[PDB]
């Protein structure tokens, strides 16, 4: 329930950061976005495993 | 408009994990949601770095 909603949010954030980092032309902006993305992907795995 | 949308998403996320953490009565679960909450907060900050 609350976990499914959290999951949906992450997937979306994951899918949004992926696009944004790929298009980012500033190197600093890209590295930041790509870095936050690793985090989102990780959050998804964390959500899949606690239980 | 990417940074703008990323930013809101992080806030929405932060609201769901706080609410999720607080209701959590399983110690482990709570530690996980609170840990990610912490990560989402970090993200808001990094985004302001390139805002
Ligand atoms: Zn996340
Ligand atoms: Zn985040």
């Amino acid at each position: 329930d609350y976990l499914r909603e959290l999951y949906k949010l992450e997937q979306q954030a994951m899918k949004l950061y992926r696009e944004a980092s790929e298009k980012a032309r500033n190197p600093e902006k890209k590295s930041v976005l790509q870095k936050i993305l690793e985090d989102e992907e990780k959050h998804i795995e964390w959500l899949e495993t606690i239980n």
